Parts: structure tokens; sequence; C-alpha cells
């Protein structure tokens, strides 16, 4: 599924990404954009072999499970493919568990490199949630 931006923040919001661990809601957005172009089934091979999965492009060395990825840990309990689903509660719950690694979304190479420090407000403009 491809989100649409406002569609997507608001999916977020109900998901309870909104300020989460501090995030405002645009950042989740901004992320989400940069780093999957809002779709759900967006994924991208790593040199080191992993995958990066969903709308947030989660990585299987960590994450998630995709049964490729040798020596990874699968923290957030779940497949790699539970990640590219129209529902975005996995990405989501799993975002949640990255994000307080205790690096914040440092943590998404996207997000730091492109909405980090940016007018991340702008995301979330017009949307009516
Ligand atoms: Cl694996
Ligand atoms: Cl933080
Ligand atoms: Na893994």
């Amino acid at each position: 599924k491809v989100f649409g931006r406002c569609e997507l923040a608001a999916a977020m919001k109900r998901h309870g990404l909104d300020n989460y661990r501090g995030y405002s809601l645009g950042n989740w957005v901004c992320a989400a954009k940069f780093e999957s172009n809002f779709n759900t089934q967006a994924t991208n091979r790593n040199t080191d072999g992993s995958t990066d999965y969903g709308i947030l492009q989660i990585n299987s060395r960590w994450w998630c499970n995709d049964g490729r990825t040798p020596g990874s840990r699968n923290l957030c309990n779940i497949p790699c493919s539970a990640l590219l689903s129209s529902d975005i509660t996995a990405s989501v719950n799993c975002a949640k568990k990255i994000v307080s690694d205790g690096n914040g979304m440092n943590a998404w190479v996207a997000w730091r490199n492109r909405c980090k420090g940016t007018d991340v407000q702008a995301w979330i403009r017009g949307c009516r949630l």
C-alpha cells in the first residue's frame, strides 16, 4: 500500500507514534517519505546482506527475521514480511522499539540525512489530524 502523506500522518497518529519518545509526528512522516516513499512493500538490500523492509525500512540484521541474514537478531519478534503489510501496526510497534534503543531516530539514515534539523512540521502541514 502506498500511503498518501496526510493519510499516513493519520494512521501513524492513531498507532501512537505522534511525539512517541519525543519525536513530533512530522518526523515519522518525513522518515517514511525518504525511507520508503510511503510504500509498505519497499524492500532494499544492504551490502552486508541484510534487507530493509516496509514503510520505515526496518532492517533484518537486528529487527526482524527474514531467514536470510546470517547472525542477525529478531528483536521485534516478527517475520520481516510483516513490515510489508497494508496494516502498519508491525512497522510502528517495531519502530517504537527501534527509536527507544537509545539513539532515537538517528537509527534511520534517511531521517538523519534528510529530516533531522529540517522543517519537519511541513510534512504534516494541511493534514486533518
Ligand atoms: Cl536470518
Ligand atoms: Cl532522542
Ligand atoms: Na534478523
